[PDB]
């Protein structure tokens, strides 16, 4: 079990993408086996991200939104990552530039383009994406209020984003 | 007022709301959030969903016929017969169905390039079961030559709860 943590540090020091994304996480959160590092989560998303792993712009993305003393906090950058891994289309990206065009940060407020990025997101069962996007429908804010849109994509977000949610957790 | 919404979707699956029928026919399989578990609602409401032609309700009714219960008598080859509607549709569940139906030559004939090909295309959709069933085969050469780097991979999108992002998603169901 150990050994297969140094492998995929291994695999991760030879070019694995999947790999660094991967360790990235886990040191994002501490892990399987893995103990916490900021460093080196922020060090393997770069990697990834430089190799143009969409998934590590997003993990960038969000740790430039939300800054520690290691990545200082910067919502230019946060919003250079969250649009690149949108345009790949990354879920996490779309509802990065979703929030970015909801509240007006680092671009003008527009709520157009903000529903569409939040139901791109919401469609790919990101749960965040159902969640801002029922936020919208019930609130009013992007379009004329339907609480029965609010109730589906709230729904959504309940069951984990899908209906077979439930399965994919039953196993992890 | 969670009672409200529940009932509010009683009133929407008894007015043909296919999601509806299914959601609360899922509700009442396992027992859930306001929901009694009864298997008999539930494969009313598969059975309903089913035949307006929902791939989640024929899986879920194969599911409850592969494995049998004193609601529905098992019986493997309607379940072969849900498990293959439901699979013709790109359902993930159906597709693993026939995966293990194949696997282990349950009402088929045993064939491990069936098995392969069905556990791919499910675990292609983040299906974290497929996912584990094509591990094993690549992990121990079931189907194919052992591929110890392809059951790696598996293994490894299975543990993040199917997809790298699935984590983020389960932590708030």
């Amino acid at each position: 079990e150990e050994d297969l943590i140094q492998y995929y540090q291994f695999l991760a020091e030879k070019g694995d993408v999947q790999a660094q994304v991967g360790l990235g996480q886990l040191h994002l959160h501490g892990g399987r086996g893995v103990e916490q590092n900021h460093q080196r989560a922020f060090d393997y998303f770069n990697l990834a991200a430089n190799a143009g792993n969409s998934h590590a712009m997003a993990f960038l993305g969000k740790m430039y939104s939300e800054g520690s003393d290691i990545v200082p906090q910067s919502n230019e950058t946060a919003l250079h990552y969250f649009k690149k891994a949108a345009d790949m289309g990354n879920p996490v990206g779309q509802s990065g530039l979703g929030m970015a065009y909801l509240y007006g940060r680092g671009v003008q407020v527009n709520y157009d383009l903000a529903l569409k990025y939040f139901q791109k997101a919401a469609e790919q069962g990101w749960v965040d994406g159902q969640l801002q996007l029922g936020s919208m429908y019930y609130n009013g804010i992007g379009v004329k209020r339907d609480y029965k849109q609010a109730l589906k994509y709230f729904n959504l977000a309940s069951q984990g984003g899908h209906i077979l949610a439930f399965y994919n957790l039953a196993q992890m």
